[PDB]
């Protein structure tokens, strides 16, 4: 299970210079795949990944439903970063949703615990609260 969610989380890292550059340029998070100048979501796959999706600058990556552990199968994890005065600090856990694409918090986007990866599952740098800063 950690092993699938540990590539999970390579995969939507190599969206971050995408979604980092986009702030860096105008200020605010980019709203979708498209307005971050990347590929769509269901066409960022790989090895336990069926997509990746960009919203108000929160990477979310789906575990497939096939040949992965049945505990993670289409469940969901989350990058997001946030201004520390100046830098940015980016995390990784739970999913979560960034409601504009100039808030500087999230809130937990559950899906009624449906998609949460359980916590035993995530890599132990990969367990960051909706409300960290």
């Amino acid at each position: 299970a950690r092993a699938q969610v540990s590539e999970a989380i390579l995969l939507a890292e190599g969206q971050k210079s995408a979604v980092t550059e986009y702030y860096l340029n105008h200020g605010e998070w980019p709203g979708d795949n498209s307005s971050a100048g990347v590929a769509t979501s269901a066409d960022i796959k790989g090895k336990y990944v069926q997509s990746v999706t960009v919203a108000n600058g929160v990477i979310t990556a789906q575990m497939a439903s096939s040949n992965v552990n049945n505990e993670i199968k289409s469940k969901k994890l989350s990058l997001w970063a946030k201004r520390q005065n100046g830098s940015v600090k980016w995390f990784c856990g739970q999913p979560v949703t960034r409601t504009t694409a100039t808030a500087t918090d999230v809130a937990a986007a559950n899906g009624k615990t449906d998609d949460k990866i359980n916590t035993k599952h995530l890599p132990s740098t990969c367990r960051d609260d909706s409300s960290a800063s």
